[PDB]
C-alpha cells in the first residue's frame, strides 16, 4: 500500500461504481489512490497472496460503456486522480521525442504538457482527450490519423506494468515483449499500466478542417479509401466521415490539414488539389481554420453543450465495429439503409472511416478484422434519460446489427468488446489469439484479480 490510501468515502465508492455507459453499477468494497506505481504494486501484491483473493480494477476517466473498469467487492485503483513530470526526451536512435507519462494520465493534460516542453505532441489521438493513457492503450485509441500513423498502441516504445502478481515489469519490442504485446490492446487483463513512454512529434500550429456531403456510398468510401492510401507525399492528416440522417441517405466526409508559420503559404494550394480530385457533391463544402489544440479538444465543446442541456449523464448503450472494406457496401445495404431504414433512428452521431491494418503491429492483443483496409462503424447512441424504451430499443438495434453481421458472415470485430461469454471472446479471438491470450493470462495474472469487468476469465 505503500504511500497510497485506501477510501471508502461514500462519493469515491459511487464514482467507482459507474461508467460512462450509465448501465452498470458493481460496488467495489474501497477505491485505491496511489501515489506511485509502487502503491499500486503494494495492492495488487496483496491481493494475489491473500487466501481468497479480491478483485483489483485500475479507472482512468470511467469512459467505459459496460462496468470494464468496475470491481465488484473489490478495490478500484483511481490512477487519473491528481496525486515529478519527466519532460520529453530526444534520441537519435529513435530519430525523435518520447514522453514518459503515469498510466492514469488524461491525453489533454499529456498534450498540454509536451506543448509547454518544445511544441512537442502525440501523433496518435483519440477524438476525444479526456480518456486515461492506459486506457486507451488497454484498447487501442482511434481516430481520423490513425489510417497513416496506426492506433494509440502503435505509437508507444516502452511501458512499465504491475502483473496480477504485484511485479513491477519495465517492457518493449525488445525487453519482455510477451508482456509490452500483450497488454497493448490487452483490455487490462495482464496488468496496470503505470507508465508508458509515448511518441512524439513536433505539432503543427493549425489545422483546415473540412467537411463535404455525398449521396453515393460507392464514391464515398473510394473517396476514403483513396484519400488513406496517400502518404507512403500530398495528402490529408485526418480522415473520419458520419452517416448523415436526412431528418435516400447522406454522408459527410471529414478531412484537415495541418500547417505551421512555414507552410501556411502553400495550404489552400494543397487543400484545392486533394478536394479537387474527389467526388463530393458541388457546393457542399464547409470549412473551418483553427488552432490544432482547439481541433484537437472539439468534443470536449459538445460535451459541454450536452451537459448544459442534461444530454450527457444519460445511458449510452454504444456499439463500436471493424468492419472489412470488402463488406462495408453489403454493410451499408444491410444496416444504414436496412437496420436503420435509412433514418436519427440510431440515437446519436454513426461515425464511418477506414484504416490501415499495416499501421497496426500484428503482436498486440487488439481484434481487427482479417483483411487490410478495414472501417471503424461507431453508434454513439444516447438513450433519453428517464426513459427505459428508449434503452431497451438501441440496445435491440445493436443485437440486430450484430446478428445481420454473423448471419451474413460479415466478418466484423467489436472494438471495446462487450461480449461476456466463453465462446463469444474464442469466436472474436479466433483459435491462435484465444489460446495466446489465455497463455498470458495463467502467466501474469493466474487468479484473474485485475479487470474483471471486462468479464473474460473467472475471477475471485
Ligand atoms: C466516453 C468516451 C469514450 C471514447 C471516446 C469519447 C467518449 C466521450 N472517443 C474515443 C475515440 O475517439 N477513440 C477511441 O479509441 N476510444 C474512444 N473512447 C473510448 C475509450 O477509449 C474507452 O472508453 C477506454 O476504455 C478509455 O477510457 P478510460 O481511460 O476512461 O478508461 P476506463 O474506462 O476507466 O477503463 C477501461 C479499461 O481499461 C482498464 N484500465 C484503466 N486504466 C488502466 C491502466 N492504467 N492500465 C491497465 N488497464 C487499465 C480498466 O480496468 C478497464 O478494463
Ligand atoms: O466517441 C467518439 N467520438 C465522438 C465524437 N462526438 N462525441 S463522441 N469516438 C469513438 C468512441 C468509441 C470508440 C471509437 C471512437 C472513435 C471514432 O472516431
Amino acid at each position: 500500500v505503500g504511500g497510497g490510501r485506501l477510501s471508502v468515502d461514500a462519493s469515491d465508492i459511487a464514482e467507482a461504481s459507474r461508467d460512462f455507459g450509465g448501465v452498470a453499477r458493481a460496488e467495489p468494497m474501497a477505491v485505491f489512490h496511489p501515489r506511485a506505481a509502487g502503491d499500486v504494486a503494494g495492492l495488487v501484491g496483496a491481493a494475489f497472496r491473500s487466501a481468497r483473493g479480491f478483485r483489483v480494477s485500475a479507472r482512468g476517466h470511467g469512459h467505459s460503456i459496460s462496468g470494464q473498469a468496475q470491481a465488484a467487492g473489490g478495490v478500484v485503483v483511481d490512477m487519473s486522480r491528481g496525486r515529478a513530470r519527466a519532460l520529453p526526451v530526444h534520441s537519435a536512435a529513435l530519430g525523435g521525442h518520447y514522453v514518459d507519462v503515469w498510466g492514469g494520465e488524461l491525453w489533454v493534460d499529456v498534450l498540454n504538457w509536451t506543448l509547454s516542453h518544445g511544441g512537442l505532441a502525440p501523433r496518435s489521438w483519440t477524438d476525444y482527450l479526456y480518456l486515461s493513457v492506459g486506457g486507451t492503450l488497454s484498447n487501442a485509441g482511434i481516430s481520423g490519423q490513425a489510417f497513416h500513423h496506426g492506433p494509440q498502441i502503435s505509437n508507444v516504445y516502452e511501458l512499465d506494468v504491475v502483473t496480477g502478481k504485484g511485479e513491477v515489469v519495465t517492457c518493449s519490442e525488445t525487453e519482455n515483449p510477451d508482456l509490452f504485446f500483450g497488454v497493448l490492446g490487452g483490455l487490462g487483463q495482464f496488468g496496470i499500466i503505470t507508465r508508458a513512454r509515448i511518441a512524439l512529434e513536433r505539432a503543427p500550429k493549425r489545422v483546415r478542417w473540412i467537411r463535404a456531403l455525398y449521396s453515393n456510398f460507392s464514391e464515398f468510401t473510394a473517396d476514403q479509401e483513396r484519400l488513406i492510401s496517400l502518404g507512403s507525399g500530398r495528402r490529408f492528416d485526418y480522415v473520419e466521415g458520419f452517416v448523415v440522417a436526412a431528418e435516400s441517405v447522406l454522408y459527410c466526409l471529414e478531412v484537415t490539414k495541418n500547417y505551421d508559420d512555414e507552410t501556411a503559404g502553400s495550404v489552400d494550394q494543397d487543400v484545392d488539389t486533394l478536394l479537387g480530385e474527389l467526388n463530393f457533391l458541388p457546393g457542399t463544402v464547409f470549412t473551418t481554420d483553427l488552432p490544432y489544440v482547439d481541433f484537437l479538444d472539439r468534443v470536449h465543446k459538445a460535451e459541454l453543450k450536452l451537459r448544459a442541456k442534461g444530454m450527457w449523464e444519460v445511458p449510452h448503450p454504444w456499439l463500436n465495429l471493424f468492419v472489412p472494406a470488402s463488406r462495408i457496401a453489403d454493410f451499408d445495404r444491410g444496416v444504414f439503409r436496412g437496420v436503420l431504414g435509412g433514418r436519427a433512428g440510431a440515437g446519436g452521431p454513426v461515425l464511418i472511416y477506414p484504416m490501415n491494418k499495416h499501421k497496426w503491429d500484428p503482436r498486440s492483443s487488439a481484434v481487427t478484422p482479417d483483411e487490410e483496409v478495414f472501417y471503424l462503424v461507431a453508434f454513439l447512441r444516447s438513450a433519453l434519460p428517464g426513459a427505459p424504451e428508449s434503452l431497451e430499443a438501441l440496445a435491440r438495434q445493436n443485437q440486430r446489427i450484430l446478428d445481420f453481421c454473423a448471419g451474413t458472415g460479415i466478418g466484423a470485430k467489436q472494438y471495446l468488446p462487450g461480449h461476456k461469454a466463453r465462446h463469444e471472446w474464442a469466436e472474436h479471438f479466433g483459435a491462435a489469439r484465444w489460446d495466446r491470450f489465455a497463455r498470458l493470462k495463467a502467466e501474469f495474472d493466474p487468479r484473474a484479480i485485475l479487470a474483471a469487468g471486462q468479464g473474460i476469465f473467472r475471477p475471485p
